[PDB]
């Protein structure tokens, strides 16, 4: 077994539909990895083809400061091993709720660092041609000890010039994605990463549809119990825009000087 010869088992870190992520040591150079364990995809599934272009998304990309390292994917009896880089502050969606548990919040110059950071790994991706179609609080990743914000999961990875959209979920969703125009695919990624910092700054679980959803497709930006400078919150709401060419691109959100102060 190739997972047990390189890598000593820590504890679970993730589960779900599947498989499970394990927090790791390769024996050879004693750092930590996530190492997602699952079912070999049936082949020509949806799950497969998630797989395909997660693999294939870092094949064009390699490495980057706010993208979650892939180092290695092998098949093995039966199974798929996908080893990543270990983000021990764990998910942006695991902070959130930690927040709530404990009442702590993110102060505003740490919401502005969020999406400076995420924004920049977008800006990345996008300048490699691709877009990355499911930005929300559970696919970005927290390294600490002083913070860096990574983009995880590139499993729904497409090419801006022949899009195959499988959507995200659809509280982060634009709604021209929904409309089928695929067009301006990187601008979808700018308004989920506007909804995810609006998760981030306390506002109420966005809505999946229905009245709210909608206000929200026509520029609304939903409330956010924390008192943010007008000038920060004026760019998230812009990044909402309902015309997706009036939204930044990833380039012109870092060079935002409210951002970079
Ligand atoms: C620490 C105790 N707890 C309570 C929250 C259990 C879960 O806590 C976590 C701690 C750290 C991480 N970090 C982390 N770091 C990297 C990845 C990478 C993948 C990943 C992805 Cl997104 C795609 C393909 C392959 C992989 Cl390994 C992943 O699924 N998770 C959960 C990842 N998670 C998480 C929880
Ligand atoms: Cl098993
Ligand atoms: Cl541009």
């Amino acid at each position: 077994s190739r997972y047990t010869t390189e890598f000593h088992e820590l504890e679970k870190i993730g589960s779900g539909e599947f498989g499970s992520v394990f927090k790791c040591v390769k024996r050879l150079d004693g750092c930590i990895y996530a190492i997602k364990r699952s079912k070999k995809p049936l082949a020509g599934s949806v799950d497969e083809q998630n797989a395909l272009r997660e693999v294939y998304a870092h094949a064009v990309l390699g490495q980057h400061s706010h993208v979650v390292r892939y180092f290695s994917a092998w098949a093995e009896d039966d199974h798929m091993l996908i080893q990543n880089e270990y983000c021990n502050g764990g998910s942006l969606a695991d902070a959130i709720s930690e927040n709530y548990r404990i009442m702590s919040y993110f102060k505003e110059a740490e919401l502005k660092d969020l999406l400076l950071q995420v924004g920049r790994g977008l800006r990345y991706i996008h300048s490699m041609s691709l877009v990355h179609m499911d930005i929300k609080p559970s696919n970005i990743f927290i390294s600490r000890t002083k913070v860096m914000f990574k983009i995880g999961d590139l499993g729904h990875v497409t090419r801006i010039s022949s899009p195959q959209v499988e959507e995200g979920d659809s509280r982060f969703l634009a709604n021209e994605v929904l409309q089928e125009n695929y067009t301006h695919l990187p601008k979808a990624d700018i308004f989920a990463l506007a909804l995810t910092v609006v998760c981030a700054a306390g506002a109420e679980p966005l809505p999946r549809n229905g009245d709210q959803w909608h206000e929200i497709r026509q520029g609304r930006l939903p409330r956010i119990p924390q008192v943010l400078s007008q000038e920060f919150t004026e760019l998230l709401k812009v990044m909402i825009h309902p015309d997706p060419e009036r939204r930044p691109s990833a380039m012109a959100l870092v060079k935002h000087s409210v951002l970079l102060s």
